[PDB]
């Protein structure tokens, strides 16, 4: 599962342009925190070719996904 | 709703958040009114609510997230 999920991050990230870039970071992270809460910020980062100075960003957006999920995101659609 | 109002909503919102509650808040509170913000910088956000200008760089991320999340199904007025 993870590793799909990382195939999935690493589709999205290849197909972004420069000036989309940090969005689709972003929104990947957010789309998919919930289904990786067992995992450190360190393998996020390995799992999906990020620099590990991306991992604090990985935490801070699955902090952020429990709460936008309650105000009605649904991450499916992300 | 004027620039300042806002900006007070997220100042009384972040008054409001426990300690260890602040970070998650503060992007909470740059996505509920990225939207009506549209037109300030960051530099102005962050004078605006009484933030660091190292904050700014959290508003420019957060701000281009909304249309994606709402499109996505968040409801600000929920947050």
């Amino acid at each position: 599962d993870e590793d799909e999920i990382y195939r999935h991050i690493r589709q999205a990230l290849s197909s972004a342009p420069r000036n989309q870039y940090t969005v689709e970071l972003h929104l990947q992270m957010i789309k998919y925190a919930d289904k990786l809460e067992h995992i450190t910020a360190k393998a996020f980062c390995e799992g999906t070719g990020l620099s590990q100075s991306l991992g604090t960003e990985f935490s801070k957006m699955r902090n952020l996904t429990r709460r936008l999920k309650a105000a009605g995101l649904n991450t499916d659609l992300l």
